[PDB]
């Protein structure tokens, strides 16, 4: 059986398109799906590999390897072989000859950079493309009616930016147009980042883009390569809609719901947002003698949020040594009136494992991560692939420390969730399990 499935998933069989109300159009299914099972898949309609991680990965295909070979013209883009140096040409040449004229002037945002790239595959494929089996990316979303005179100010920079940098292989349409398509790239687009959540670059997948959003989603969105490939986490029956989340989903339904409206321009109406019942543990009071009292905690609430965004903004600026203060501090505070599993304990706990690991303390980035994972279990959903990620940093840690048994539970722990969200077949299952193997 297992050729049909692989065909059907390709061509988005067992599913359709229709209006959901109050939330645009939409996607349901026409069969049961299991826990685990494939949905659907979208080959990437336009991407970009992130600066910082050239000469690592391919360009064209994304393959984490060894040896790759350098572009002889410009020597800042590398490749498997030939062939998928070959394949890359179409888009590459938007950036080669400006890259060797500019020399070091040349630093267009992300934004700009894959934006470029769409509109290349506008010109040389006006049609519609395997990407985009049931939505269009002409028929995108924008929002342009709900933004201000901060926003609008924002996307015209990158418009100057376009014009500056990619004038010599694009012809452009008028600022109306580009505004519109800004816009839609912000409502629309996704990041791709590996195994341990660091950023790689960003892509176009248009079916994929049809779903709408949940707290507590049914399906889970991974990566192979530069494909997008679309998992249960629930079990799903005819005639029911289809909703991934576009966010991180730790924090409480304030901090949740500042983000959708901001970035999105929606409230989610969904079972925890609505009954609330995760926001008291993710808010979780020490219980002292005297145990801390109601506007005492609207104090350490604040201070917190605030201490998050002083740390965000200070990872540009700061010393590793320095940062690393910043979050003991920050934690040392906090603990008088919140107990260890607090979600703004855990998150400050996080960036202190990213600090401790650029300076090689593998013992002190472990016992951070030994206090984070039994929370995260708690406040996450089943097959999470930010818990998946956890275990992974935790067995990889141990063995690091020469502490076999420890190690491989925790590697085991992150192979049982992945197996339900990137299939079986997965290049990540057998490069973990050879780490154990060894
Ligand atoms: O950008 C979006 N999502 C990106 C957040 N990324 C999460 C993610 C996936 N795989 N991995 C890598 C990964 C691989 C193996 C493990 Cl064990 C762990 C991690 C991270 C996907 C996004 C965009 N939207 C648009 C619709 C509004 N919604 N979400
Ligand atoms: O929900 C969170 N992040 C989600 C937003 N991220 C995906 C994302 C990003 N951009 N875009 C839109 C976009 C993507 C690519 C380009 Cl070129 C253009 C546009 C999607 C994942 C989140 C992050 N935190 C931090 C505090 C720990 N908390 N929640
Ligand atoms: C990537 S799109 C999803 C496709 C969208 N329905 C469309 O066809 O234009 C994101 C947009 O869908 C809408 N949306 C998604 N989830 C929603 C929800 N739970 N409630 C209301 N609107 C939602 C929002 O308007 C959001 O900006
Ligand atoms: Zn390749
Ligand atoms: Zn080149
Ligand atoms: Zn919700």
């Amino acid at each position: 059986k297992d050729d049909d499935d692989k065909m059907r998933a390709e061509g988005l069989g067992g599913l359709e398109r229709f209006c959901s109300p109050g939330k645009g159009r939409g996607l349901r299914a026409l069969q049961p799906f299991q826990v685990g099972d494939l949905l659907f898949s979208c080959p990437a309609y336009a991407y970009v590999l992130t600066v910082n991680e050239r000469g690592n990965h391919c360009e064209y295909c994304f393959t984490r390897k060894e040896g790759l070979s350098k572009c002889g013209r410009c020597k800042q883009a590398f490749y498997c072989n030939v062939e998928c140096q070959k394949e890359d040409w179409p888009m590459h040449k938007l950036e080669c000859s400006p890259m060797v004229v500019f020399g070091e002037n040349w630093n267009p945002s992300e934004t700009v950079r894959l934006t470029a790239r769409i509109l290349a595959k506008q010109k040389i494929h006006p049609e519609r493309t395997p990407s985009e089996k049931l939505l269009a990316v002409k028929e995108f979303e924008s929002h342009l009616d709900k933004l201000d005179n901060e926003k609008k100010d924002l996307i015209q920079s990158d418009i100057a930016a376009l014009h500056h940098f990619y004038s010599k292989h694009l012809g452009f349409p008028d600022n109306d147009s580009l505004v519109v398509l800004f816009a839609q790239v912000n409502c629309n687009g996704f990041t791709i980042e590996d195994e341990e959540l660091s950023h790689l670059g960003s892509a176009i997948f248009p079916d994929v883009a049809l779903m709408n959003h949940s707290c507590c989603p049914n399906v889970i969105v991974t990566y192979k390569g530069t494909l997008a490939e679309v998992r249960a986490v629930q079990e799903i029956k005819p005639g029911e809609e289809v909703f991934t989340s576009y966010i991180d989903l730790l924090y409480p339904t304030e901090d949740r719901n500042d983000r959708l409206r901001d970035s999105y321009f929606f409230t989610c109406e969904c079972q925890e947002c609505t009954t609330k019942d995760k926001d008291k543990a993710k808010v979780e009071i020490r219980k002292l003698s005297d145990p801390p009292k109601a506007e005492a905690i609207r104090d350490m609430v604040r201070y917190a949020r605030n201490v998050i965004e002083e740390f965000r903004r200070a990872k540009h600026y700061k010393s590793p040594s320095e940062l690393l203060e910043i979050c003991e501090l920050s934690q040392e505070k906090m603990s008088s009136v919140f107990e260890d599993s607090n979600v703004y304990m855990l998150h400050m706990m996080y960036q202190a494992m990213g600090v401790c690991l650029y300076m090689q303390d593998w013992e002190g980035a472990l016992q951070y991560g030994q206090k984070i994972i039994k929370p995260y279990s708690k406040h996450y959903p089943l097959y999470s692939l930010n818990v998946a990620s956890m275990w992974l940093k935790l067995g990889r840690l141990y063995m690091g420390l020469e502490h076999k048994a420890a190690g491989e539970k925790a590697l085991k722990k992150a192979i049982a969730i992945m197996e339900v969200a990137h299939g079986k077949d997965h290049p990540y299952i057998s490069e973990i399990k050879q780490e154990i193997e060894s």
